[PDB]
């Protein structure tokens, strides 16, 4: 039952960096150990980075286990080795270089056309499973990666809560955070909304599930990374993604699931998260509105946000060609 | 603007007539390297080492600067911050009178012991507990009590917010979210806890600053304790913290009446009301994460440990607030 957890998990990866984090995990690790696993890190995701593809598999490894395993005893330390790792993909990303914030509505419209050109919706994996088309087993598909999408989320909401120090755009993300665990019945969490689908269509929904999809890996790696980045753009850019911009896949899902049998109360996860208010019309718009002067806020959303869609897409590709597969 | 950033690190730092500041400082800087960060660490925890030991200087700079480190806003800092900050809560924890319990008692047994526990410290009789329930405040002195208030109020759901940042399991986390939106104001924001709070000081003639910095040596001990057990590792440090504050406080309604006594409106003592609650602690819906971990002495170690040392600190707190409260009218 440590699956999950970061020492398993690092015994696990044929690799000598794997074994200078677990020294730099221990509980009477050095300075020097600490200080040895951030460089040996920092060098390896700049040796990947730069092509080096066994390098780059080998980091997206270790940032995985590093920033999303579940034993609290390491985090501090393994939140600070995943820093080293952050600070040299940032410096690769292509960064938005504005050099004057764009005015409200050109930012607005910007976002729009970029949403447009890279929603999720017009994937063709997207429209295959909304039709109705996709059999048992390539819905098992779509909804074992939608677990590991959904199930750890509030975490990193969580996250992005910490670091907004305004009292009241806190209050927006903890009313967000109270949504998605469910209210006052924890067993409506959305997390186990989806775990009761996921019973339902026959899969386990485990709390402590490992992804072994290297698309998957750099999707949660990556979107860990932004909502906690000290730089609160990056995580609004994916909070907007995410929560903010009119959902849409919910309820096409919702009513093929009900199409192919599982009940009302089963395809529930679905069903919550439908929502026709256009984004500027919530309220969590505000915690964007008030930075949009900013032009560091804007570099950081916009950034983001195209990295965000980068991984993304290239996950629904892989998810997709599992999906034609079976 | 120098208001705006009254509570960053650097700008408190810069006050702070401390070498070891300095130290900080540099440690902080967007560039700062490994060798910086890891000299900043040991000059705290030999400041700290020195202050517990006895030095009365060592003891009051090494708060200082774990007051700036751990509740500073500036977010560019905070994971460096908390980085260090452990460097000193490594040593804290060493000088602390912690429980060497052997075994895990039985359920019974570390309810009655947390009991008695909390009725051996409790503030009923406290002479400035009656002072304020008896009506005998001046409202210059009702302004002492509710400065102070302030402090331990304003940013409280961050800790709590730790707190659910440590906690793995999601219905355990569901938990503290259901606290935080609760202590945010539902709905509301404009009811949050502490904007209750802040239209009480106002109704009383103060300002509620969000930006605002201690300067009471056994508040700012407070304060650190406060944050340092909401953001253990081990999580038995905050549920203790989180249970002696929620839970169990049996306060509020004696301040909330002599509040409308002393001709304050319901509306404008909302804050003490709405914390008012009949229920047993084992009775509520939190204690449940309290009761799974039982089983376990080394959670009953830290947790006992987390309630002494948060009851210590808590007592010389409000001892300070009593003198500082018969030094005015
Ligand atoms: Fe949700
Ligand atoms: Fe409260």
């Amino acid at each position: 039952n440590t699956r999950n957890f970061s020492l398993p998990q690092l015994q696990n990866l044929p690799i000598e960096e794997a074994r200078i984090v677990a020294d730099a995990l221990a509980v009477h690790a050095t300075s020097r150990q600490i200080d040895s696993a951030a460089s040996k890190l920092a060098a390896l995701a700049e040796a990947g980075l730069k092509g080096d593809r066994q390098a780059y598999a080998a980091y997206q490894q270790l940032l995985y286990v590093l920033s999303l395993s579940d034993d609290v005893a390491t985090a501090q330390t393994r939140r600070w080795l995943a820093r080293a790792i952050y600070r040299v993909e940032e410096r690769f990303m292509p960064a938005a270089d504005l050099s004057r914030a764009l005015s409200e509505e050109d930012f607005q419209k910007r976002l729009e056309q970029e949403i447009a050109a890279q929603s999720r919706e017009r994937h063709p994996m997207s429209q295959y499973v909304f039709s109705g088309s996709a059999s048992r087993a390539q819905l098992q598909v779509f909804l074992r990666h939608q677990w590991f999408r959904t199930f750890r989320l509030y975490r990193d909401a969580a996250d992005l809560l910490v670091n907004l120090t305004d009292v009241d755009e806190a209050a927006a993300l903890a009313r967000y955070l109270y949504g998605e665990l469910g209210e006052e019945d924890e067993k409506g969490s959305h997390p186990r909304l989806l775990a009761k689908l996921l019973e339902a269509i026959g899969l386990e929904a485990d709390f402590q599930a490992v992804s072994t999809m290297p698309e998957e890996i750099a999707y949660l790696n990556n979107r860990a990374r932004a909502f906690r980045h000290a730089e609160v753009g990056w995580g609004l850019a994916v909070f907007y993604i995410t929560e903010l911009v009119v959902p849409g896949n919910h309820e096409k899902l919702y009513r093929a699931l009900l199409q192919a049998g599982l009940s009302e109360d089963q395809a529930e996860y679905y069903k919550v998260h439908i929502s026709l208010v256009p984004p500027r019309a919530k309220r969590e718009w505000q915690l964007i509105a008030r930075r949009i002067p900013d032009v560091q806020f804007q570099n950081a959303f916009l950034t983001s946000l195209s990295q965000h869609f980068r991984v993304e897409r290239a996950y629904y590709d892989a998810i997709w060609e599992e999906m034609q597969s079976v």
